[PDB]
């Protein structure tokens, strides 16, 4: 459980990187894709960009990276109570995309790089304690269900 201040403070970063969700996404998908390309070969629709210049060049990898913040976002701001939320989401990513814990580990990764990189101002110590918290709740949540269903990780 996090307290109500470190929820404040994830919900105040998360707010600047809403004044423009698909920069913000690109960034992060980019970021993952080319630490670990790995995550790439996931996506049989983008696996198939071989530099940077053409994942910037893509508009539904541009696109992409607007359903994940948002769907990420709307989870976040139900501070803890999230799981009407991640039921369908963990379905799809168990079964049919078939996606490990390990990678879901990547993109967390690849998040806080991105805010630190982009909002400093808003992203010292406290908020990126705060942030990682946020997000090992989530991905400790969706690992459960994914057990639920009948899926390693
Ligand atoms: C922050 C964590 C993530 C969130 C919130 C998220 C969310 C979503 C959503 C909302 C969709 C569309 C609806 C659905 O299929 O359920 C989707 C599709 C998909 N996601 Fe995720 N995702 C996350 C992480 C990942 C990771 C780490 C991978 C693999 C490297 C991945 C791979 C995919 C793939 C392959 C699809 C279908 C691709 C397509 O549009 O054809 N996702 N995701
Ligand atoms: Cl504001
Ligand atoms: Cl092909
Ligand atoms: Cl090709
Ligand atoms: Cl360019
Ligand atoms: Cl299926």
């Amino acid at each position: 459980v996090l307290s109500e201040g470190e929820w404040q403070l994830v919900l105040h970063v998360w707010a600047k990187v809403e004044a423009d969700v698909a920069g913000h996404g690109q960034d992060i998908l980019i970021r993952l894709f080319k630490s670990h390309p790995e995550t790439l070969e996931k996506f049989d629709r983008f696996k198939h960009l071989k530099t940077e210049a053409e994942m910037k060049a893509s508009e539904d990898l541009k696109k992409h990276g607007v359903t994940v913040l948002t769907a990420l976002g709307a989870i976040l701001k139900k501070k803890g109570h999230h799981e009407a939320e991640l039921k369908p989401l963990a379905q799809s990513h168990a079964t049919k995309h078939k996606i490990p814990i390990k990678y879901l580990e990547f993109i967390s990764e690849a998040i806080i790089h991105v805010l630190h990189s982009r909002h400093p101002g808003n992203f010292g110590a406290d908020a990126q304690g705060a942030m990682n918290k946020a997000l090992e709740l989530f991905r400790k949540d969706i690992a459960a269900k994914y057990k639920e269903l009948g899926y390693q990780g």
